[PDB]
C-alpha cells in the first residue's frame, strides 16, 4: 500500500524520492509520477545506482 519513498496525493499524483545519507543527509526528489507504481519504480532504479550492489527497494527485483 505505501512505498518507501513514494509519497501519494489526495487527487492522482505521485512523487518519486531516495534518502541519500553518503550526500551529506540530502534529499533526491526524483520526480512526481501518475500513479504509486511507476514513482515506485523509478525509486529502485535510483536506489540500485546509488546504493550499488543489492538494495532495499519498493519492487525488489528478481526475476
Amino acid at each position: 500500500k505505501h512505498y518507501r519513498g513514494v509519497r501519494q496525493r489526495p487527487w492522482g499524483k505521485f512523487a518519486a524520492e531516495i534518502r541519500d545519507p553518503a550526500k551529506n543527509g540530502a534529499r533526491v526528489w526524483l520526480g512526481t509520477f501518475e500513479t504509486a507504481e511507476d514513482a515506485a519504480l523509478a525509486y529502485d532504479r535510483a536506489a540500485f545506482r546509488m546504493r550499488g550492489s543489492r538494495a532495499l527497494l519498493n519492487f525488489p527485483l528478481r526475476v
